[PDB]
């Protein structure tokens, strides 16, 4: 009905590979957090707010910052944020479901996961001392960029630091992103 190939990049993707999948309050809290002016629509300039704040907190290379901005753009375009029309609240749930199928389809096809590309682009920006890994204080900066209490990094670092090494490796940050989105 509402979202389709002409409307939504995850539908465009599914149909380009022949996958016929059709869509039949914690989730809505998420939309309403992204909808910065509370008008009932998510637009791309609103989603680019988050990497723009992250970039102020650290001193990543222009290349890293652009890899992050572009990965956030791609991610949210596939999450249903269209360049002109953006994404309506009425469409949020179905945009999330079709996106989850598109991520499954990518993985079957051996194609890169968009959540993984997002997470890796943050990882390079978060590792602000260049030692190779993200520590808990670097994770706080992430919480600060996302407007979440910095102390919540203790909780998240713990859940994510699955090899108990005291540092997040790339795959662990991917795990934390993924648990978060789907
Ligand atoms: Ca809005
Ligand atoms: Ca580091
Ligand atoms: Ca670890
Ligand atoms: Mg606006």
């Amino acid at each position: 009905e509402r979202l389709n190939e002409q409307n939504n990049e995850s539908y465009r993707y599914l149909r380009s590979v022949g996958n016929q999948w059709q869509f039949n309050s914690r989730l809505y809290k998420r939309f309403d957090t992204f909808d910065l002016d509370s008008d009932g629509k998510m637009e791309m300039d609103e989603v680019l707010y988050w990497p723009d704040r992250m970039r102020q907190l650290v001193n990543a290379t222009d290349e890293q910052v652009e890899k992050m901005r572009d990965a956030v753009r791609v991610f949210f375009l596939h999450k249903g944020v269209e360049p002109v029309n953006g994404l309506l609240r009425e469409d949020w749930v179905e945009a999330n479901r079709v996106f989850a199928e598109a991520e499954r389809e990518r993985e079957r096809r051996g194609e890169p996961s968009l959540i993984a590309l997002l997470s890796n682009s943050y990882y390079d920006v978060l590792d602000d001392d260049g030692d190779g890994t993200v520590d808990v204080d670097e994770l706080k900066t992430m919480m600060k960029a996302f407007d979440v209490p910095q102390e919540a990094a203790y909780t998240f670092f713990e859940k994510a630091d699955t090899d108990k090494s005291g540092k997040l490796e790339r795959t662990e940050l991917v795990h934390l992103f993924r648990k978060f989105w789907m």
